[PDB]
RNA sequence: GGGACCUGGUCUUUCCAGGUCCC
């Protein structure tokens, strides 16, 4: 039926069991907040790596078909930026991790203003 | 051989390819 041999795939191709995303010529002005903004209409967003001193950018869904349906979209579209376009696809890698920039510091620290609950209860 | 400038590719922060200018 629809189903197929969504088992493996890849960075240039589509149906990947991954739940990671990658963007390419990412915006220099731009920051973690809107790398976050444009896989959030498509699903919960879980992780995030900013590859600042490359245009490039990485993020991992919460679930797969949230992946799947982001990319699926945006196979058609090219997301925008503070007005600026840039290509997106799946990423080669599985699970976001950070291993080669202190840039991963302020990565880790925008996820939580887009995850922590902020109720009035808190002191 | 070196430096500067522009564009594209890109899979973990870069790297690579092409064009232009100067020594």
């Amino acid at each position: 039926g629809n189903d197929s041999k969504k088992f493996k795939g890849d960075s240039r191709s589509a149906g990947v069991p991954s739940r990671v995303i990658h963007i390419r010529k990412l915006p220099i002005d731009v920051t973690e907040g809107e790398v976050i903004s444009l896989g959030l209409p498509f699903g919960k967003v879980t992780n995030l790596l900013m590859l600042k001193g490359k245009n490039q950018a990485f993020i991992e869904m919460n679930t797969e078909e949230a992946a799947n349906t982001m990319v699926n979209y945006y196979t058609s579209v090219t997301p925008v930026l503070r007005g600026q376009p840039i290509y997106i696809q799946f990423s080669n890698h599985k699970e976001l991790k950070t291993d080669s920039s202190p840039n991963q510091a302020r990565a880790q620290a925008a996820l939580q203003a887009v995850n922590s609950v902020q109720s009035g209860n808190l002191a």
